[PDB]
C-alpha cells in the first residue's frame, strides 16, 4: 500500500497512491539469474514516469543484489561493472516497451 506521506482510504488504490507494482523475469543471467527475479524483482513505479526511468533504478539493485562473486563473473564472461552503465530497455508481454504488471528486461534495443 504505498500511499503518500498522510493519506489513507480516500477514494482507492492504484488511483490516489499514485504508484505502481512490476516484476522483471525475462533473462539476464545463468547461475545467479533467480538472485535479480526472486530475490528482489518487484519495484513500484510513480505515477508520472518513463519507461528508460526504471531502466536506472531497477538495474541498480540488480548490481548490488549481485555482487557474491564477481571474480567469476568477470571469469565467465558476464560483467558486473557494465551493468551499473548499461542498457536496460524494458518490454511487455506484446513486444513493445510498456510498464506493466510484468515487464521483460531486455539487452537488445527497441527498434529504434
Amino acid at each position: 500500500a504505498p500511499i503518500k506521506g498522510v493519506t489513507f482510504g480516500e477514494d482507492t488504490v492504484w488511483e490516489v497512491q499514485g504508484y505502481k507494482n512490476v516484476r522483471i523475469t525475462f533473462e539476464l543471467d545463468e547461475r545467479v539469474d533467480k538472485v535479480l527475479n526472486e530475490k528482489c524483482s518487484v519495484y513500484t513505479v510513480e505515477s508520472g514516469t518513463e519507461v528508460t526511468e526504471f531502466a536506472c533504478v531497477v538495474a541498480e539493485a540488480v548490481v548490488k543484489t549481485l555482487q557474491p562473486v564477481s571474480d567469476l563473473l568477470t571469469n565467465m564472461g558476464i560483467d558486473l561493472d557494465e551493468w551499473s552503465v548499461a542498457t536496460f530497455y524494458l518490454f511487455d508481454d506484446a513486444g513493445e516497451e510498456n510498464f506493466s504488471s510484468r515487464m521483460y528486461c531486455s539487452f537488445y534495443p527497441p527498434d529504434e
